[PDB]
């Protein structure tokens, strides 16, 4: 269940919070079918390290061992590996030279934004901006990690797409009586996919009750992260999307949020997130063919002018060189 | 995907009170996914279309019905009686493109069922002559899901020498195993089975000599007459083809005798039928196989019926659940 | 899924033990991808069966049915199957001589050690050899079966490795503090695999195996107080399942059987999680998207083994 697509496996993708990985500790994740362990030494401060799950020796998941000092130790026969995954010990035999190929898998690993960021490959792109990040005007949470059963780029599809809104977010995020889609301008560039400022009727619960004309901007420049704006004359809400392609036909989607206005609002802002994004997932599960279907049984996806981002993503994916989890 | 022989017929996918004013409701028919539903207005007519919306491929059964019209809740786009979009809410001033439309099935009710053809309906829904008979009285089993192929199910349904042992103490007696000759034909009204006798009293006393005989014009529809001296019950028994190795069995049984028979006729159904079930999810392979690992099928002088049946799919085509 | 390879169709696998085969007794097994009944007519010491769970007539599992005097009786017509698997009966033609096809799939059983042993070929091979079934100083005891989601092949690599014991059988076979793996010797030949002594530091317990059979294990271990012998037998359910027995015989008092009982059943199962986890499923043999397996010194074991499996052609169950 792995791809050859470089813009995917030369890339980086999220696979876990920082605030889960504790020094010692040792947690799992799976990226583009590859099993991965992270873990990290006991000392503070200590680096992540993100391996294949995977003992060269007989084959058993390094997970399943424990953390020794900055070394990661197998549970069947105790070999261990120090932080760059070399094998440092072969305790049946305690004075030998480890053969060269007693070596872990390693894989790139960054720390961004409080979240781990992995990359299979060789990363020739830099992980997404996110401006907001370091301006203090912001505050700042994350929401739990959803588990969804459809492609990665079902799901990215789905948030670049806007019309649902008055329908599946009523009450939320639109309004079943404004089902208009005021014309918004789309561009495929250097910069990625750039979904221009769109204007829309809602109320929010993050917001007064009179403040019901919302703006919305996202950027891709990765396409399975999306850097989304969201602003009213009261109020400015930034995110960060990540989704984690798990294999072709499952994802772990994360949302890190950040607004300019009250720490107090944070209940509420992950109250609606989590109120829309299962909205979200109940028509994601339901969409058949699973995979993403590109421009060109069932009939064949049916465009009308307020498509013209989720067109454009298509378009994309194409240009892109992606054939996983799509068709 | 199926024969066309199976495509071009019509099958039930629902009973008429599953489908009530203003419902949706889904079945599936031949790897078909269905939606059907109906209008609020008084005796609306039941629409049967493919449970698929086709601007992102959502399913339309989780809509709803307004007035006369079917939304998909994704982006609420309208699709009226016959299956044209007509409103896209995202665009209120634009005329819907013509292929904004569901795929759209024939559909008849008949008996108090929901016959859905997926493809041209070239042939007639099956015969039930006691439907208006004033003499006859009518009831409905539940509906059966089996995990088998639906032409396994109907294999079942025509032999008869399995009465004696899996039906004992009630269509069969241990003690009269042997099974009479009988007359088989297969032409152009289907397969017809001639008349057979078995010794069994039924629950519906002395009365311990029934003679039947059954014919299907479709393969996936049997008609069956059971007639003693006391009493006369036809039935008609349809096997819905989910897919090749699903089923979905229903039985409307009618009756000359005294209405007050029906809850012991509903048990007998109900007992026999699970007695069947029993038998039919252990069978294997699970696809009926034709004439001509494990060994090949072995067939015996009362096996002339089922013989018959397989002699018949093979001239009608049918390759979907079978090997 | 089912085997072209000799070693395995032509050769003996438990698939029950004796006891669990009661007369007038109807039980299901699978071995190799094959379904099989066992029964048994009601008459006391009668023979037991092992045939294809299957009805030729319309494909019904035999043990599904009953069995009724000598004969095994299908539920769905009555078709009744005489010891030899020969169809002497059909109910719904009482006078006529049933088809010559009308049989049952017979396989050879044998019972041996109280094991039920079956052959699904021919049986070129014998029964594989454990001595202290003749021994009177000795008492026997059998674990139940354990089901096992791993390769039968992986089941008994992991069988043959010693290696382990001081990291996940630590406090029962090994001690963490002693972990070097002194030097012994393995020899393949036609008497198949054989592991010499070798002792792990923990007075010392002193051990060595034998293999006849790929998936049958004869091991010894000594101590100056007793003699513990043991043969574990690997059914090969499919080429991703395993069902893994052990006989075991000792000549110390006949009260230790409750404790080595909860010793086999606490290491089987320290062993059960590793097999469950390993990947890939399937052993890989020498030379042939997951890196190539590793062998140190204490590895010659297994090694052996595996080159052992490609000279007797295995390619069930392996990669
Ligand atoms: N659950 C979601 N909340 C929304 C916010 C943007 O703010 C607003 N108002 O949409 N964040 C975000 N990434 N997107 C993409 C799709 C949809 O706009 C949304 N998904
Ligand atoms: N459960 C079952 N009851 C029986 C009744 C008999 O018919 C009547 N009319 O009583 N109906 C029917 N379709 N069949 C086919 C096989 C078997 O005779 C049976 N299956
Ligand atoms: N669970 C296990 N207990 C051990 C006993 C030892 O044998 C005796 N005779 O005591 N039996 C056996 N087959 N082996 C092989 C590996 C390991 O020595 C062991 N596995
Ligand atoms: S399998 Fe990891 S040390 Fe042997
Ligand atoms: S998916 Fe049905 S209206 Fe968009
Ligand atoms: S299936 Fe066994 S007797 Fe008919
Ligand atoms: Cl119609
Ligand atoms: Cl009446
Ligand atoms: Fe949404
Ligand atoms: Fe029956
Ligand atoms: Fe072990």
């Amino acid at each position: 269940m792995t791809t050859a697509d470089l813009i995917l496996i030369n890339n980086w993708h999220v696979v876990a919070n920082v605030e889960d990985c504790k020094p010692g500790s040792i947690t799992t994740a799976r990226l583009l079918g590859v099993k991965l362990v992270l873990w990290r030494s006991q000392e503070q401060n200590s680096p992540i390290q993100v391996w294949q799950d995977y003992c060269p020796h007989r084959g058993v998941p390094l997970s399943m061992g424990e953390v020794a000092n900055n070394t990661l130790v197998c549970p069947y026969h105790g070999w261990r590996y120090n932080q760059a995954g070399k094998c440092v010990q072969i305790p049946a035999h305690p004075d030998m030279v480890p053969p060269a190929s007693a070596q872990a898998k390693t894989y790139h690993c960054q720390e961004r934004y409080g979240l781990v960021w992995v990359c299979l490959g060789n990363p020739v792109n830099d992980i997404p901006s996110f401006p907001e990040w370091d301006d203090p005007n912001y505050h700042k949470t994350y929401t739990k990690s959803y588990l969804i059963q459809a492609s990665p780029f079902r799901v990215m599809d789905n948030s670049i797409d806007v019309s649902h809104f008055p329908f599946i977010h009523d009450g939320w995020l639109g309004d079943r009586n404004y089902t208009k889609v005021e014309d918004f301008e789309v561009k495929v560039d250097k910069d990625g996919l750039t979904m221009g400022k769109y204007q829309f009727q809602t109320s929010r619960i993050v917001s007064h009750i009179e403040d019901d004309s919302w703006v919305n901007w996202f950027r891709l420049s990765h396409p399975l992260c999306q850097y989304c704006v969201s602003e009213s004359p009261e109020m400015r809400i930034v995110d960060l999307m990540t989704i984690a392609p798990i294999d072709e036909d499952n994802s772990v989607l994360r949302m890190l949020i950040m607004w300019n206005g009250s720490e107090m609002l944070e209940s509420k802002m992950l109250t609606e997130y989590d109120e829309t994004i299962e909205q979200d997932i109940r028509i994601l599960h339901s969409q058949q063919p699973a995979r993403l279907p590109l421009l060109a049984g069932l009939p064949q996806e049916i465009h009308v002018p307020s498509d013209r981002g989720t067109v454009a993503y298509r378009r994309w994916l194409k240009e892109l060189g992606v054939t996983y989890g799509v068709c």
